[PDB]
């Protein structure tokens, strides 16, 4: 297909009063939608957990943490504070290949259940977004499911490009 472009960030939420210290430690990733389309027979992937950890310097360090064979894998990256709360760029932008932009937005949370997060790049001259629907448990409600899909559409998304990970006992619980 041509790709799915991302939205004008007009049509992208931005939390009100986003609180940086209570959105803090780990979150699971409940759901996830991008603009590149699933992929169609694909093995459903394995629950993630992703720890922002508020640092001193006002930036998030933030680890997502995987199972892959008989091992957890820890990938780290930082968040820096953008022009309004609830916004950030990657700390380690000038040390990626061809990337050119960073864009976290924080759409929605009440930072003791859910949250939704839009993320958006251009790297390789190409636009790159994707939503990710965060939970404090591996599980949330299914209203919480049906509006992450129907957002998730809102900017374009089919629903074939929304997936819901598995959980798992390992390595995401600490």
């Amino acid at each position: 297909s041509d790709l799915i472009p991302a939205p004008p960030l007009s049509k992208v939420p931005l939390q009100q009063n986003f609180q940086d210290n209570q959105f803090h430690g780990k979150w699971y990733v409940v759901g996830f939608a991008e603009n590149i389309q699933q992929r169609e027979d694909k093995d459903p992937p394995k629950m993630i957990a992703t720890i922002y950890e508020l640092k001193e310097d006002k930036s998030y360090n933030v680890t997502n943490v995987a199972s892959n064979w008989e091992k957890c894998t820890y990938r780290i990256k930082t968040f820096v504070p953008g022009s309004q709360p609830g916004e950030f760029t990657l700390g380690e932008i000038k040390s990626r290949p061809g990337m050119t932009s960073y864009l976290v937005r924080v759409v929605s949370t009440n930072y003791n259940q859910h949250a939704m997060v839009f993320f958006k790049t251009v790297v390789q001259n190409r636009e790159k977004f994707w939503i990710t629907l965060y939970g404090r448990t591996k599980e949330l409600t299914s209203e919480l499911k049906e509006n992450f899909i129907r957002f998730s559409k809102s900017l374009g998304l089919p629903e074939n490009h929304i997936v819901f990970p598995v959980p798992i006992d390992q390595c995401i619980d600490g």
